[PDB]
């Protein structure tokens, strides 16, 4: 329980999880471990964790904190086992992942056993599993089938400067479980030392803070702007790999498309450096959200060393996105590359505008980056905006996710936890009213809450899928439109990226054979028929990554999609819901879809002002916008369902569908209440098509007696 013993247990022979021996890595790599900063401070945490409920942990990035202390915690419970789990919440994907690995690593079992991680549609774990890295909003999702989380004997909230939305609803849930359950533990950890409202909230909990001994970072910075900051990055990353000693290159970039293209051409410029210049080798390797397990590992590979001892110095570029601020650590990283930009998150209320942004970072941001490169050594940020501009354009913190955020799948999770009084929910940082509101008539809108803002049993049913409302109504919706088969296709297509490629090499091609696959009414048709052709070629018993490659869609992509495609249909035939398919014989085939569409994106419908012109405007937001060019719909009809809202240089619908006005009406009779639209061109069209239908309803038929 002190903290020598634990190490003597860690120093035995055998593992005490899995009653083998350990392995020589083990030992390397504890003897490496130790070295770690929180490692100093081991007794003095267990000291603040053996008398108190509530603990504050505070170090900078690369102390150890997050693949130390849950294994701290583990070795500590480990004479009297309890029968419960360790959770620590990474609010990103990857490091949760990530260090999984790592910490599996440490202990030297294999990862999903003892060691294991949650995310969701990717679950690594087993009844084996003492130690689960999950995603805060996985462990969000699991409160909300089990409210006291009964599993879990202590919960670590990691990264919680990061003020992610189910970060703070779960410092909420368990400030507000702490009361109930003292047989749990809870162990906030941060980054930023600012954690005085942390300690407050948890009713003046204590702080443990490791000292920062990160070595000097030296900051540089250009003249003048450079519009395009992906070639600036990369002449930046190839001049620092010509002209710097020994080290690594981390440079932060906005996306996955970007960060892939930018690693292509960078390998290339190095390739052909190397045959014409003195410049070493060089490894490069992406970093984003969306990568598979093996391609995340890769990136801790040690970079290869030059072709003759004594110059030529090789190296390694880690192109990444803002998951390397914080989130996890690589070594031997000495500079670093900052374009200052990063995809953010922004949501207006009037507007109803919810819509991803590349966008300046933040003062924060921008010192964290920096920081990065002295860890090890003494290093330099090669930043690519002015010194000037750093001064007077960036904000100076990013913003709570929760005040720039759609709040209509939170108030419907807050509902399903079973809070009856939202606008009192002890938060850290309590939402704007209106904003909260607009959550509440969203969710009225999909019928998920009754006149007493009570769950529907629609709205607990959609609380039941890893799905926004909107998508998990849809889905949920779509037996009636006798396609719902289609439409779980569709909505796991709609939840992972884009499976269009377009290699640089193959443009005009990969174009073509997208338009290939692309069905005249919609986008998501075109997705789907896109699917079924991979499904067919799976059938058929092809090559699947061959097929993809030869057909330009991203083999990644497409199986994630099944994935997802084959969880959410054992989520409904668990609960009932009907899976059938009209027969594609009928001439309703593709209505019964984008009919099914409605069902669940009602709001985002577009009607085109005039023929002179290709301006869409939005229903009830009289936003003006175009059809993105990324379009398989080559006539675009006058009403428009659409998925996405992007804005780049101009505001953009994305993934389209034509519908019929008639629809709006029929499947959406309460919004397209036309008594409650603005006067204007919408109103008078969805009027005119209306006293249309009732010239329609010709028929008397009925009478009797
Ligand atoms: N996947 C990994 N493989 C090898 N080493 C890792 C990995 N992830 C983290 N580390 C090492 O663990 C140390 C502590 O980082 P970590 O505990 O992951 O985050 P934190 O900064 O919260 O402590 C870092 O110095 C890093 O070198
Ligand atoms: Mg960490």
């Amino acid at each position: 329980t002190t903290a020598k013993q634990a190490e003597a247990v860690e120093d035995s022979d055998i593992n005490p999880w899995t009653g083998q021996r350990h392995s020589e890595r083990y030992f390397k790599i504890l003897k490496a471990r130790r070295k770690l900063p929180v490692n100093k401070q081991r007794q003095e945490f267990l000291d603040l964790y053996h008398n108190n409920q509530i603990l504050v942990f505070v170090g900078e990035t690369g102390s150890g904190k997050t693949t130390q202390i849950p294994q701290y915690v583990l070795y500590d419970e480990l004479p009297h086992q309890t029968g419960k789990l360790i959770a620590c919440t990474q609010p990103r994907r990857v490091a949760a992942m990530s260090v999984a690995q790592r910490v599996a690593d440490e202990l030297d079992v294999k990862l999903g056993e003892e060691v294991g991680y949650s995310i969701r549609f990717e679950n690594k774990t087993s009844s084996k599993t003492l130690l689960k890295y999950m995603t805060d909003g996985q462990l969000l999702r699991e409160a909300m089938h089990d409210r006291d989380m009964s599993r879990y004997s202590c919960i670590i909230l990691d990264e919680a400067h990061e003020r992610t939305l189910a970060t703070d609803i779960l410092m909420a849930l368990l400030k507000q479980l702490s009361e109930r359950r003292k047989d749990l533990k809870i162990i906030v950890m941060s980054a930023t030392l600012d954690a005085q409202k942390f300690q407050s909230y948890f009713f003046n909990a204590p702080l443990l803070a490791v000292p920062g001994r990160t070595h000097p970072v030296e900051i540089f910075y250009t003249p003048e702007a450079e519009r395009d900051y992906v070639e600036a990055a990369i002449r930046t990353v190839l001049q620092i790999h010509a002209c710097e000693p020994e080290g690594d290159i981390l440079l932060f970039l906005t996306g996955e498309e970007e960060i892939e293209d930018a690693c292509r051409r960078i390998s290339l410029e190095v390739d052909e450096m190397i045959r014409e210049s003195d410049a070493g080798p060089m490894s490069v390797y992406p970093l984003y959200g969306t990568l598979p397990p093996h391609q995340q590992q890769r990136i801790f590979e040690k970079a290869p060393q030059p072709f003759r001892p004594g110059g030529r110095p090789g190296r390694k570029c880690i192109v990444a996105t803002n998951i390397a601020e914080t989130s996890l650590t690589i070594d031997g990283i000495v500079y670093v590359v900052d374009p200052g930009f990063s995809k953010q998150k922004i949501y207006n209320p009037r507007t109803r505008v919810e819509s991803l942004l590349v966008s300046p970072i933040s003062k924060a941001s921008a010192q964290q980056r920096a920081g990065r490169a002295g860890r090890t050594r003494p290093g330099k940020c090669f930043r690519l905006y002015t010194e000037e501009a750093f001064k007077k354009e960036l904000i100076e913190q990013t913003y709570p996710e929760i005040l720039r955020s759609n709040l209509s799948n939170t108030v419907l999770e807050l509902k399903k936890l079973g809070v009856e009084d939202l606008v009192h929910f002890d938060l850290m940082d309590p939402p704007a009213p209106e904003t909260m509101m607009r959550a509440l008539e969203e969710l009225n809108y999909l019928a998920c809450l009754d006149d007493d803002g009570e769950l529907t049993p629609l709205g607990n049913l959609a609380s039941e899928f890893p799905l926004d409302p909107a998508l998990a109504v849809m889905l949920i919706s779509s037996p009636e439109f006798y396609c719902s088969n289609e439409i779980l296709s569709i909505t796991s297509l709609l939840s992972v990226p884009q499976i269009w490629v377009r290699p640089a090499n193959a443009r005009k091609r990969a174009d073509e054979m997208k338009a290939q696959f692309a069905h005249p009414d919609g986008d998501h048709l075109t997705l789907l028929n896109a699917y079924h052709a991979y499904k067919g070629a799976e059938a058929r018993g092809e090559d699947m990554k061959k097929w993809c490659h030869e057909h330009f869609l991203s083999y990644r992509h497409l199986s994630s999609a099944d994935n997802v495609r084959a969880q959410l249909k054992k989520i409904m035939e668990t609960h009932g819901i009907e899976l059938v398919s009209t027969p594609f014989h009928d001439k309703n085939y593709y209505t019964n879809i984008r009919r099914a569409l409605l069902a669940g994106f009602f709001m985002q419908v577009a009607m085109r002002e005039s023929s002179n012109s290709k301006v869409y405007k939005t229903v009830k937001d009289e936003q003006l916008v175009l059809i993105h060019p990324s379009t398989t719909v080559t006539t675009p009809y006058e009403w428009v369902v659409y998925n996405e809202f992007v804005l780049t240089t101009k505001q953009y619908v994305r993934t389209v569908t034509n519908i019929r006005p008639e629809w709006l009406l029929e499947i959406a009779p309460v919004y397209y209440d036309l008594s409650t639209f603005q006067k204007g061109e919408i109103k008078n069209a969805l009027t005119r098509v209306a006293e249309k239908i009732r010239r329609q309803q010709a028929m008397k038929a009925s009478k009797a007696w």
